[PDB]
């Protein structure tokens, strides 16, 4: 029951493909607190990857979940339906973008999700090939890796990945990649490799997640809608990450200006219980024929009243509030320590899902891989959980839930700032 | 609050491409009985789709899912591991067939387990192709729909699914193919296709269950593993809905006198909570690097410990023996009903994955998928819930809870046999 | 000269991926006989691969080559056109089977026919998958390479060919493969891989070449064209090695009592010369749009006028008779040599594209790849060229000329004959 | 007899997918002369599409091209070889740029061409993966249209080519893409969608010719070189277009500094007869193994003592030198044209290779595609047979004989002239 031992443990059975961030067994949790084996406690700044944006262990959702366990935790939706699901369908078709008729569908996964929008998107244009972004994540499988903008280490090794996914840029002014020079990327596509009649669906994240957590402005948003009505194509919009309230609103999207044909949702739509789903209009979604959409545990019991309470705590709680505010503050903080360290060479991020950026000299062409895993582990070391991303691996992300305490914003900022000055010495 | 009206409001918030095989909404449910909205009780033999071995709901399980729950309820392995992800992965490790070391990978749905299982196979042996039987289920991703064996309407309107993955012939003598047949139809894709030298796993489910309930023969898995030995390929048993119990040992492959080197498992391992997995060959798991494996929800530590309180279940209330004594009853049963109805041209199954082929008189030629669906309705107006499989439709499976009580297995067959009898006028 | 030094030179400047049958070098020929470097003489029974119905140098189509040689030999007609190419696509509309109007495209090479055949038939359904038969061969490119039916050596080494090719049976009683077999292996395909909707074209070879001679029925021939009519599908016969007179009629699908959509020619089709075509129904063809079709050399002007002059030559010199009555001969002189040489299992053959298939004490299971080269290199020594074909090498195949005279017939017999008897001693 | 006639007759006997730039029909030629049907004479600058560099029946090749028609036509190599075929491989292994040994394949078009060499190096590097570049252009089977950054019209309506081939960026500063950029966008596709260990090729053409004529540096093509060696990739070299002398040097690659591992020819390399090949580092192209290729009508007897003599002529008339003057004069009188006319944006090319870009109102950002058309239309009028290209249609291309006499160079000139004055009064 110590940390090493349990690593031990590990090696022998489980396979080294899957990652280890921190070398630790977490032994229970409670809102931004988690505690390992050993007794330790942790000031918990990844969420469980941006799936705890009400918190470890919600009263009220743990609350609605205990009381379903009452009843029944599994029937299978497709076989016999229960109530729960109906509900959350209804809540996510006014919920989500769009000023028009909707309908959602439920599956348990954030891949099966991006699965689904593109077999949805395809039988409803009657088209095959589908165009995602330059560092873009939408899942582990082998479509979804296809479509994920990063082969090393997702899809490394497997040979190569399903073909007729195109790669266009997302848009980066500080990467120098203009909007124009991303929609250039897309006629470029069109030009040269499918044609738009070819192409069901464009997927893109309003805000990248392990791509670096680099956002689309409303404007550049507006002109791929406008590009995908010119051509029939259906605009997915992928919010596994940035959805369920992270960025100040209930959905990114909410913030462009426009809405998508599609939303994929799933991580903190159940705050930590195995839920995801689709949203979109109407006509579209229904352009599979009945029995062509489904998934043994979809839309689970137990995992949609979590998402029922999740979604009144919202509510209730005024987490999108909050999570502007905790954003502003969580900025505040990190430009004042910027001010001492020339390598953070950006802070960014709406409402919540906020991340800097580390460069060797402030050089943006030098990106600070060492620095940024050396102040992962010296967080670690003073008892505060955090996950970089972006494809040259020098961004922190911030995925603290939404429900942290005063203190532990605080807490947090402190230790990140020890982190830096420790660092340097 | 009544079945008709919850009817009403799922056709206006969820797409028609989300089948529904009895328009019926449960409420609450306890091992092998479910009672919809309304009070009507039922008597389920579809078990969740092969998902509840152990019944709904439990008592054993329940109480191990309320204990984690007070703990916490996600993390992301890849983040922060967990124990309940470990001690499972060590007991599958244990017991799934196989004398080497073996390693096991946690996802969450039956879709992902074989989407890893193939990707963990082309890591493994440095190929892309795979192989896949006709009449093969293996779920609803892109990928996982290229290997099922059936386009409509799992991949329906969607324009083709990836390429590179050959189709084999399942063996069936009932209607016409060889053991001689299936394994020439391999050395057919050697030879025409994609030689040995391209495929990376061979795909077989031991006992098909969409496909209709077919066995494969120990003698025919033989051929195959040898066939697989041979040609360094990997022998994929899907053993998702085979798996957890349902053939009277705990994977099918144990009856059949070889060892698969990866084994993907689901449904019934965690009687009702959303869980899935891959175990097989230690070095051939270790293929893939670090980071190549995951899911945000992969092992859930509330299916988890669902799942390891299921094996001990099986072992305490000695499930397997009760598997076999089930279906000997479930089958001498159904034998009795066949006397006197020339439709049921097949009794079949091995331990409790039990079903009956219909036929028009008795003609092996003639699908009866008219009989089969009228038997469904019928069962359902008696309280009964069914399913029915198989590329023809005329397939009538049994999935009752291996925990069924002596009185509602009689109850079940009793009913089985009046809408035969009732079908007759 | 020497064949050897030749040899040695080859070994030196040429890929050893360029196979060589006979290791001999030609330097002059004429008709039905060959003279080497070394002067030696020889009866050419192999017809440059099927591409000398008309024999080596036909003088009436050197004349009119020498004629187009005077006023130019290229121009890209798609650049500027010029006669013998319209002149050709004109005949060939109304000599290809199908009463109904017609188009055709000139190209250079076989693999090109085909290419183009498939890209046309897409173009017309707007649908991307196409079907091909077991043993079937159509061409080197990547494309072709995937429809071929048979990896090695064809693609041997270089990783999977391209997707959304599936495989279906060529029926074969001699080995087993109904017709009721390869007809319910295309619905294999409909029901397991694609529908119907997503299949462009089914592509056979009215007499498969490389795959061994073996000839499809008029009443096969006839299910498939109803199959194909049915569900929208191009049938695509693939006439390159069956076509220009070889089978007794200008092409094989005249014999079979049904008309293709689209028919793809090569080889003979200009006496040896560089020319290939696609020749069908109009409005498929024109579903192209222009600039969609073309190559540098297509259609080139010396090889038309020769083209159309083999033609004529077919009509004067009264060659489908003349095939007719080659066939004939050949086969009875093989069968009597059979009554001698048991392995000899088979003697067959549409007009004078005949075959002999060799198999190991007469025993069908039993292929003779070992006395079939035999007989390939003891032919070579007594100044006879044979080439030899099937899935397992145990099939010889005759493509003389159809200009060969009485004595040259009985002269390659009597070698044939002593061949075997030679290699039993 | 007149071009209106045989136009109407094409319209019914050829689809009208094969395009027709000038509905004009040849019925003789000489040099850089050429007569229609009805006895108009026409000054070629197409060149047959860059395939005439020894003018139409150089006197030189057709006397070879006649001596070898007196002794055979075809025997198809890999069935019986022949000296023509054996000797001119010798002599590119020699002619073909780089330092070290080589071996030569023989087939027919330019397409079969960069189809062997890439199966070549896909068997050379055991790995399926290419690269090809926006604006290339490669051949018209599927694969090579995947490889081809041109969609419309190329494969318009076919549904989507061939996976597995990635988009990298071609150099071209005029409009904006850096040589940076290029090697950018190709580390871009190792990153997001295939690992240099899955990249067999990448496929450049030195000198774009549908492109627009436009040019690698060789401090550019050094860097690919670098890139392809650290990766263990082959650079192909396609010089279908480039080769056989157009840019001053017989290959483009000779200027660029380094050699690449395969290199593929054909047009010009026979001065008018269907000829193409692949000539390429010895190791490389001996990767695949015997049978792994061939072609029918690969290296005709005939097109193979044309490319010799045209070969010849090269040396002996010094069309290499001519190429440069012919390419200086060009430019020179261009550049004279372009001051009286701010359309004409650009004027380029190396060695006769030469090409002038429209632009509306000298804005690089509109490109003039219907000025170009009407000088096109205008010159034939005049008597000039001119090409346009480029992605965007506003690219006017040399393609005239190296064998141009000088006041033919003149007259031309005089023509182009004429043509923008009038277009512009
Ligand atoms: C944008 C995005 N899309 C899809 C996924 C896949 O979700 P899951 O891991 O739940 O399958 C993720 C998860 N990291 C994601 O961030
Ligand atoms: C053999 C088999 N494989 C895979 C799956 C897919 O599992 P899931 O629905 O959990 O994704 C199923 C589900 N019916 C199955 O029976
Ligand atoms: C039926 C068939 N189709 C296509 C081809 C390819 O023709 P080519 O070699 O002229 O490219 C051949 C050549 N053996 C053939 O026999
Ligand atoms: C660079 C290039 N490569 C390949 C080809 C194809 O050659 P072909 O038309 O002879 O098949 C062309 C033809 N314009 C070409 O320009």
């Amino acid at each position: 029951n110590s940390n090493k031992e349990l690593m031990q443990r590990r090696s022998q059975a489980i396979p080294r493909g899957v990652g280890q961030i921190h070398p630790i067994f977490a032994d229970r949790a409670e809102n931004c607190r988690v505690w390992d084996v050993e007794g330790r406690e942790y000031l918990d700044f990844a969420g469980g990857q941006a799936v705890l944006n009400t918190g470890h262990l919600h009263p009220k959702v743990v609350a609605a979940v205990e009381a379903q366990l009452k009843k029944l935790s599994h029937t299978c939706f497709q076989v016999l339906a229960y109530e729960p699901y109906l509900e959350l369908c209804e809540i996510m078709n006014q919920k989500v973008p769009g000023d028009f008729a909707k309908k959602t569908l439920l599956v348990t996964t954030g891949s099966e999700a991006v699965e689904n929008a593109v077999k949805i998107a395809r039988a409803a244009t009657k088209r095959s090939g589908t165009i995602a972004f330059s560092g873009a994540y939408h899942g582990r499988t082998h479509y979804t890796l296809a479509l994920t903008g990063k082969v090393n280490p997702y899809s490394a090794g497997m040979g190569l990945m399903p073909g007729h996914v195109y790669r266009a840029l997302y848009p980066c002014p500080l990467h120098g990649i203009s909007e124009d020079d991303a929609i250039a990327s897309i006629h470029r596509i069109f030009k040269n490799d499918a044609a738009p009649e070819d192409i069901a669906a464009i997927v893109i994240e309003p805000v990248q997640g392990e791509g670096g957590f680099y956002a689309s402005s409303p404007a550049f948003m507006q002109r791929l809608r406008a590009l995908c009505d010119e051509h029939g194509i259906m605009l997915i919009a992928d919010e596994v990450q940035s959805g369920a309230g992270r960025t100040g609103t209930l959905f990114a999207m909410e913030q462009m200006g426009v809405a998508p044909d599609l939303t994929t949702f799933a991580k903190s739509i159940a705050g930590g219980f195995p839920l995801a789903g689709v949203t979109g209009r109407a006509e579209v979604m229904d352009a599979v024929a009945p029995g062509g959409l489904g998934g043994t545990y979809a839309g689970n019991p137990i995992a949609c009243v979590a998402a029922l309470e999740v979604l009144k705590v919202f509510e209730q709680e005024n987490l999108l509030q909050k999570a502007n505010d905790l954003g502003q503050k969580l900025k505040d903080g990190l430009l004042a320590i910027a001010e001492k360290h020339p390598e953070i060479g950006d802070v960014r991020g709406l409402g919540a899902m906020i991340a800097i950026e580390l460069f060797e000299d402030g050089d943006h062409n030098k990106p600070d891989a060492k620095l940024t895993a050396e102040i992962v582990a010296r967080a670690r070391d003073k008892g505060l959980i955090l996950l970089s991303c972006g494809p040259y691996y020098n961004v922190l992300r911030i995925l603290v839930p939404l429900t942290i305490e005063d203190a532990q914003i605080r807490q947090g900022l402190e230790i990140i700032s020890q982190c830096f000055d420790e660092a340097k010495q």
